[PDB]
């Protein structure tokens, strides 16, 4: 490992080629600042990703501040190419089996509350919609359907994909499932329902 | 690595047998939180080290909650066995040379500054005294004196001891360095003058 402040209330670590960021602390912390053959680096990591992840800063791709996108709550731009972050909407899959004005339906409604934002929807919605029309979500170990996190197994961002398409940079595969109508007993036992976590998103 | 919210504003990193801790962030900072199995060791590692360091708990010995001692400033009742952690005077040491009656003004003098705190004196402090004292401190690649630090190079947090003794906990050899005479000319130019970094400390 290694350490630096680097400014606006940060710090961030380094080992590997991977790196991390983290809040300050109090006046009391206050380290080395960083060797600026990295204040990039900094700069790059701590106005794109959120604390506490790691990142291998190689496998992204950055462009020029105050022209990107961030993956940041606070943040509206970044100087991540969107090509490269989920756009928040991938959730809409799960859907697939509806029809089309109602797919439509709830995407609107979920506009109607935040979740037409770059993260997503929670989760306890997410299952809660759907709960109701008529779907279910169940852990497959073959499923068509990978349920993703990025950078760290707890963290509360989350995404999917099917099986075959590519990860995101930093998204890391953390299970299958399948989407089926809640209208018949559950087939086995083995078998279960997917709880997509409490204060989990999925964008 | 692995991630928790352990409460109280921080969260805790894990990988190896080896821990860290840091400030949570804002209300959106939201992992898993700790596996109960480990709720310890949170509580352990928060309540009696600082931030953003690095440390492998096992190396260390705990004692009952409220009946220790702490590292962190704020933190009066830690959880450390005060055998173990540094008293805040090891800085004396480098006034071996003065006459007894100058040490101990001197020793005073730094009660009158805050310093005879748990983190010892600043280090330009350290520099200042001394200098005045008629001394001066020489890294010499063959010093009597370790300098180090607690757990991570660019931390604020020193500490010296002789070569021959033994290292407490969590810490490491930075450099070596000799006290002398600030008399005469320094003695080749291989050698230098020691600059006690600005913000570190020294106890």
């Amino acid at each position: 490992a290694d350490v630096y402040d680097i400014g606006r209330g940060a710090v961030m670590y380094v080992a590997g080629g991977k790196v991390s960021w983290a809040p300050r602390g109090g006046n009391e912390v206050k380290f080395e600042p960083v060797p600026k053959e990295l204040k990039l680096v900094a700069n790059r990591l701590h106005t794109s990703f959120p604390p506490h992840h790691v990142v291998d800063m190689s496998k992204f791709t950055f462009i020029t501040p105050g022209s990107g996108v961030s993956m940041r709550v606070e943040y509206q731009y970044g100087c991540l190419p969107a090509d490269t972050v989920p756009e928040g909407n991938c959730w809409w899959r799960l859907l697939d089996s509806l029809p089309p004005e109602v797919q439509y339906k709830e995407i609107r409604h979920a506009n109607q509350f935040g979740y037409q934002t770059k993260h997503g929807v929670p989760g306890k919605y997410l299952q809660r919609r759907l709960q109701v029309n008529g779907l279910r979500a169940v852990t497959d170990t073959h499923g068509p359907i990978v349920i993703q996190y990025f950078s760290v197994k707890e963290s509360w961002i989350r995404h999917l994909k099917l099986v075959e398409e590519p990860s995101l940079p930093g998204f890391e595969d953390l299970l299958r499932i399948r989407v089926e109508p809640n209208t018949s007993p559950l087939a086995g036992k083995d078998e279960k329902i997917f709880r997509f976590g409490s204060h989990k998103w999925y964008g």
